[PDB]
Parts: C-alpha cells; structure tokens; sequence
C-alpha cells in the first residue's frame, strides 16, 4: 500500500538502462561527491525506480575508486526505500556453477581502501559517531521476494551465500582463493563492501543478486578467471538479471513495507552518538 | 622503589576523570597532532597518573580518526612508564560472559587505516627505520598485577585472551565473527592496535583491561550487539574496571621496574636502523 | 637467443652492486615518482642487469613507503623481460630453517596501504580498468631455473613455498603467527605484495629468492624474531643468494622467452578494459 521507490545498482556487464520505461537521466551532487553516473530515473509497471551504473556507464571506476558513500547518498536523497543491485562474482563452491544467481546473505570483508561509514567527522549532514550493526547485513524480506521469483522463472538460484569482497583490482592468488573456501567465503567479488554497509546506515532495504561468471582459481587443473571470462559468461546470462529485477520489482511494490522500513530507521538512528 | 607514573586512557563508558585525586588538566601538542583530548594529572594514593579518554571526554572520535600516534606520545613526553588501557568488547567465547573482565595478552589485526609505528620518515622526532617484536605485546608483569588484584576484588576475570581488532565503526557480519572463532580470537574490538604496538615503540609497559559487553553476533539465535547494548553493559559494569585501576596502581607503584624498563627499552632501542 | 635483461631488485641485506661488472650509476623518473634508488647497470657474463635496492642503498625506506609502482615501472622502462628479486622472510615451518631458500610460487595479502595496479585512473601513461590474474604470480621456467641451479650449487632450497606478506613494519604477534599457519603460510614478510602484482600487469617475468632469517615467534618457548636476528641471519648467508643470481642468469640468456614474454604480454594486456 504505501509508496515504494527502487534503487538499482548495476554491476559489471549487468547495468542496462533499457529496463525502466520512461527513462530520464539526473546529474546529482551529493556531500561526498559525485556519484558513479547519472542517475536514470523511470517505472517498472507502476513502480518508481532509479538505476545507477556502478562503474559508470562506460565502466571506467575501478571497485577500489566507486563513490560508495555518494552512490548510496544519491539514491537515499532521491527517495529510494529499497536498492537492490546486481554485481559479478567468482564462484568458490563446485555446486554454485557459472551463470547461477546467489542471493546472497553474509559478506566477509578483504578490501581495505574504502570509507565504511557516512560518519567520518567530516560532514555537517552526518554528524556523530555511527556504529552500524551487521549481523543480518541484506533485508531478508526483499531476499525472500527475489527467492521466489527466481523459482518462478525456472532460474538457478542458490537462497544463501556468503561473499568475500576483495580490494582488486587484481584476482587472488591460488594460496588466498584455497584460504577464503577455508574461511566458508561460497562467492567472491570486489564491490559488495561497503556498499551494502552504507545502504543500512542510510535505513534502506539493500538486497543483491551475484552472478557467477567463473570459478575463481581454486581448481589447481581447470581455466582460472580473466576479464574475458567474466565477460562472456556475462554476455551470455545478463538476460536473467534483468528479468529477475523485472518480475520481482513489482512483487515488492504490491506489498507493504512501513514496518519494515521503520524498524531500519531506528536500527539505523539509535546507532548514532550524536 | 624506582619512581613510576601510570598512563590510564579510558575507552568507551570506561573514562572517568574521578578516579584521580588532586586533578588538573593539561592540553599538549605533539609531533603527530593532538591526542584525543586533554591530559589529567592526578593520583591514585601516592602513585602518579595522566588520563587520557580514547574517544574524547564526550566520544566524538571514532576507532579509526582516533590519533593513536599523539596519545601515545603525549603521554610518553609526560613521563609515564606504564599505560593501562580500559577497552570495552564483544565476546567470542561462551564463557567470556558481559560484564567479565579479560586481561589480553594477543592480538590479531583486522584494521586497515591505521599508522602503526613512529618511525614514518616524516618526522624528525622519530627518525629511521624501526621493526618492532610483536611476539608479547603485553607487559606480563602488569598484567600479572591485574590479573591478581581482579582476584583479590572477587571478579570475573579471564587471565588471557586474543583481541581481533576490527577498522569498524561498523560492527561485524556473522560470517565475520565465526570467521574471527575460527582464528582463535576470543573478544573483538576496535581500538587495542595500533594502541598496543605504538607503547612498545615507546618502550612503556602496556596492558589492557579488556570489558566483555555483549555476544557479538554469533549467536544465530540470541540478541546481536548494537550501541545501546553496549552501553547499557558498560552503565552496569564500569565501576569494575574503576575499582580494579584504584587497587592496581598502588601495588604497580610499591614494586622495582627499573629491570622491566631497561629490557623494554633497549628492545624498542635496537628494533631501530637510524 | 633473442634478448634478454634482467632486473635484480635487492631486499634486506640482499642488495649488493658488486654483483655486476662494468657498472653504471642511474637515476631515473616514472610517472609514478621516483624508484627507491639509483638503478645500477651492468652485466653477469654476457647478460644485461639492472640492479634496484627495493629499500634504498642505505635501508632508509620501510616496507609500507617503498614505490612499489616506480621500481617497477623503471625496472620496465629499461628493457628489463625478467625481475628476480631477493627477500629476507620469516618460517612459520619447522623444515625451512634460518639461511634456507625458499623459490615461492605463492603469497596471501595481508597489506593494507599499497597501491597494486598502475590503473588507478590517474596516469595517462596507464589507461583504463586492469584486472590482472593472480592465479600463477610467479614465473614458473625462471622459478625452474632458480631451482635446478640451487640443486647444482649444493644449497638447501624449498622447490615452493606460500609467501604472506604483511604491512608491518612492526612483526606479528604470536596469535597472528599461529593463524598465518592454520591458512598455510610457508614464509612471512613486508614486501612480496605488491611488487609480484605490478611485476604481472608490467608482463615481466617475475620470481623471488626468499631466504629465511628467523622462525617468526610461533615456537613460544624459543627465540623470536629481532632486527638484530634478521640482519645476523643475513649476514651469514648473504653470500648463497649473490651465488645463485651470478649462476641463474647466465642460464636465462642461454634460452628462448619469446613465447613465454608473447603469453604474459597477452594476459597483461587482455587484462584492461581502455
Ligand atoms: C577491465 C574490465 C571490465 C571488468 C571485467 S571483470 C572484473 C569485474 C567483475 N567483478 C566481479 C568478479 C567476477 N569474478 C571475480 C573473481 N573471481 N574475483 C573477484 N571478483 C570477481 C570484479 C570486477 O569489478
Ligand atoms: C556511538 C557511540 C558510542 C560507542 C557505542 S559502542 C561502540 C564502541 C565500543 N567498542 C568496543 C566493542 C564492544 N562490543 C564490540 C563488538 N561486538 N565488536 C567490536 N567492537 C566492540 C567499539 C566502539 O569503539
Ligand atoms: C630496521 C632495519 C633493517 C631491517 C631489519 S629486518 C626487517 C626487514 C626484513 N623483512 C623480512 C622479514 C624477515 N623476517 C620476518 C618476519 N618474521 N616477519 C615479517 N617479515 C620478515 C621485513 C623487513 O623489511
Ligand atoms: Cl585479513
């Protein structure tokens, strides 16, 4: 019943702005920046949406130089209760196959370049010391809704997965891939932190679908991962991000979310020492 | 009988300037910025001491801006032989119960943002190269001390134990703290390094009295930490810490050092290529 | 028969330009800054070298400060198709012993500050996104040589080993020791990362002559590790990395890398997006 507003984050191969209808590109400013791109402001249905290319729309940022604060600022001022992204991601399980989606729900940090936090000290507009809690980093409710949709599109899809993010931009080596199966990491990427980190302390809904484009480099006998890999896979499987986020989208805006919602923003709030 | 000056920086809830007697305030520079805030001078019975709150007398500096570097030296410039440190945590361990008291005596680094040595070749205060032991980071004649006098006061309190230092601010996933299990961290925190690494350099007697006050979040099933938690544990348990630095100092001061300081000092002394 | 050059990058007391005859002195810029030092040109029998003291010729710069990107830019401005480097290094195996060399095929980051790609989005010289892979960091036929060329000198070398390379500049405490071991950490130091990466995106053939100096601190009733000890380690076999550099090289200017420099080339370039 009450409004909902989607915040889509594009990731590698996976940021096309032929989903929404009625399409109008926005500049934004934000306090810590310019975000990756413009923001594309449109509908899926009757659903009022805003997609962001991580990267840019030419994929010109590297992860380790992503505006993650004014990414996740913009989409925030713009009126986004819920963002929802997609990202590429190396597979570190033989059961998670190249071109399957991983709704994933636990992250485990390597990057270490990246501001966490809206709450530097530095800016006016967020002020205090802000110590977010993640035990439960993605919203389960808008994981629970990308699950089912899946079902019903016949995808494979795995309901659970934890994700190393990496500095990069560099692969890992073989001795850290074999490290992070010990460490029960099931994908790996270079983007999920502090991304998701920032969406719960701006009180939004943040869920993710990876997809596996390769199998890292964990199999000491078979094709390790380059950028030509990861891109054909997803050339080849880009199709079923997109209808997922089609179908899916209006499910979340069929339903009601103020309790939700409310239940973030005072997570979010009372983590702040102002 | 060799004089002794205690350094006492305060963490979070655990920074009370009413712990010493004939208080005055002292401001300082250093060569690597200002610390956190003012020095207070005081005593505990006859033994001097200079407080110093991590976070700031109002905690508005989090883990990762704190100027780990000027607190230090600021209070090596002062005279202190020893710093004994109050540090709030998260357990990893059933038995390490909220509100238990845990003289650490390892840690294991997760930060990321942190100068950890003096010896940057940018100041002319701290010239050269300097590769420091980290093999006992704790001085284990004082934690000796603590450990016997948490006896004497009948508290609960765990004779070692290994920090993992996150960057924060944010708390961690779950994935993370069953991760930091594995490892074999016992409690979780976010300021003891580079704290603990800058004293050695310094060539004080470093120890911490580390305060249990919350599960972190791996636990599935029960409550996951959050600021509030926290802080409600610390309002129930601080006076702990306070009696157990009041009983503490005296017998840190009514003991010979000088042996303790001479090894510490010459360890620091030849870690050093000028 | 076609060219060869070799780069010769010298770690801790590994770093002597008597190595190479007919001897040239020269300083040279990147757009990156300026390499640690002076590059020595000269020659081990009929093979063209380049010297570099990865810490100075003085050993004024510690691991986190080294230009990582302006040694190896410079090392690859001068022609150099290989870079063999020393490195003095912990054991954290009971069967690497103090003076034995260890021919790494692997490492697992744990740095924190160190750029590792020359595509940061600020060098014209350097366009575009680059996702280099890391499955294979080191040479394999100059890792061969080295190894088949210690077997000829007698000397006591590991055909392998896992390198985790750690910020520092302080050694890791006794809990970090343990748990580099749990990961399968073979060796430890401050230096491999990012050198081995930068090597890779340069499409250099890069390998390491890590000799251990110390066991680290994870014996905890035995000796731990100094700077004292590291450089007494050093002096005494010093004189086993200088034989087999002056014996290897030789042996790389007898055979054909045309094929070898063509794939790593390809990789490098097929690596960035323009
Ligand atoms: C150059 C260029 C265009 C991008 C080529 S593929 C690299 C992107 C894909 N992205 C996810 C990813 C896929 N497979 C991975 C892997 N095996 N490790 C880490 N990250 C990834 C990392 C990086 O942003
Ligand atoms: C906002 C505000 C005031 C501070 C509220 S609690 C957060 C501080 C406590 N401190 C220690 C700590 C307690 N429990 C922890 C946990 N579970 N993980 C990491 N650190 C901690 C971390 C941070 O400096
Ligand atoms: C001060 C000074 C001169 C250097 C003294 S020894 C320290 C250098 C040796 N280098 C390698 C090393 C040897 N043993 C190690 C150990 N146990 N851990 C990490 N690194 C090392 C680290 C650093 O660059
Ligand atoms: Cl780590």
């Amino acid at each position: 019943t009450t409004a909902v507003k989607i915040g889509i984050i594009g990731g590698t191969g996976l940021d096309d702005p032929e989903i929404l209808e009625g399409r109008t590109e926005k500049y934004v400013d934000t306090p810590f920046g310019k975000p990756s791109d413009a923001l594309i402001l449109g509908k899926i249905k009757n659903v009022d949406c805003v997609l962001l290319a991580r990267h840019g729309r030419q994929h010109t940022i590297m992860p380790s130089k992503v505006n993650y604060q004014a990414n996740i600022w913009a989409l925030k001022e713009e009126g986004c209760t819920h963002v929802i992204v997609t990202t590429a991601c190396g597979s570190l399980r033989e059961e998670i196959q190249p071109g399957d989606i991983v709704i994933i729900d636990q992250f485990i940090d390597r990057t270490t370049m990246r501001p966490q936090s809206f709450y530097d000290g530095s800016h006016s507009c967020a002020r205090g010391v802000c110590h977010i809690p993640m035990a439960e980093p993605f919203c389960p409710k808008t994981r629970e809704v990308l699950i089912e949709t899946a079902k019903k599109l016949g995808l494979r899809c795995h309901s659970k997965g934890t994700m190393v993010t990496i500095e990069g931009p560099r692969f890992s080596s073989r001795a850290e891939s074999f490290m992070f199966r010990t460490w029960g990491a099931d994908v790996i990427n270079m983007t999920t932190v502090p991304e998701v980190v920032l969406a719960k302390e701006a009180g939004i809904c943040y869920a993710s679908i990876a997809m596996a484009t390769d199998y890292d480099c964990w199999k000491e006998h078979e094709e390790a991962v380059s950028v030509d890999r990861v891109l054909k896979t997803l050339k080849e499987n880009a199709n079923k991000a997109k209808s997922l986020l089609l179908t899916t989208i209006p499910q979340i805006g069929s339903t009601e979310w103020s309790e939700t919602l409310h239940n973030l923003k005072n997570m979010a709030q009372f983590s702040v020492l102002l």
